[PDB]
């Protein structure tokens, strides 16, 4: 493949004074953009949800729930606190085959309605990045969507790498 290069981290803001306890709970993925994310009219991406649970030791247990082949699929991972509040690395990285690097940065959030989170990983020596627009509900405003599109474009993503998953009711309620 050919991939749009990951942006330097200097183009990716960090939420100031990030509050780990307030970021906990369920978030819906209302927007998704990345260098391996592709818009698809034939079968448009369904919304999924991600649950953040703050463990005793201040890492997150992170569970994603997706409706796929008539069933609920669960993906679990551990985000370990990084150099600053709002940054994380992936726990137990040796148990993910091909994975040499995984970085999470919370870009912005108001905790009770929305968040943007930046992800970067190196897998099979290929550098992938994505931005998730999270909502506490399945809908967000035009203003928040446009902010997410503007930000995604500042990182070099064109429109067809920016998707808005369609709301569903299976699995994620
Ligand atoms: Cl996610
Ligand atoms: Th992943």
């Amino acid at each position: 493949s050919d991939l749009i290069p990951a942006p330097p981290l200097s183009k990716v803001p960090l939420q100031q004074n990030f509050q780990d306890n307030q970021f906990q709970g369920k978030w819906y993925v209302v927007g998704l953009a990345g260098n391996a994310i592709l818009r698809e009219d034939k079968d448009p991406q369904k919304m999924y949800a991600t649950i953040y649970e703050l463990k005793e030791d201040k890492s997150y247990n992170v569970t994603s729930v997706l409706f796929r082949k008539k069933k609920c699929d669960y993906w679990i991972r551990t985000f370990v606190p990084g150099s600053q509040p709002g940054e994380f690395t992936l726990g137990n990285i040796k148990s993910y085959p091909g994975l040499t690097s995984y970085l999470v940065r919370v870009v912005s959030t108001n905790y009770n309605q929305h968040a943007m989170v930046f992800f970067k990983k190196v897998s099979q020596n290929r550098e992938y990045f994505k931005i998730t627009l999270y909502g506490r509900t399945k809908e967000l405003t035009s203003e928040l969507k446009e902010n997410f599109i503007r930000f995604s474009k500042s990182l070099g993503l064109p429109e067809n790498h920016i998707v808005f998953p369609v709301p569903i009711d299976q699995c994620i309620d």
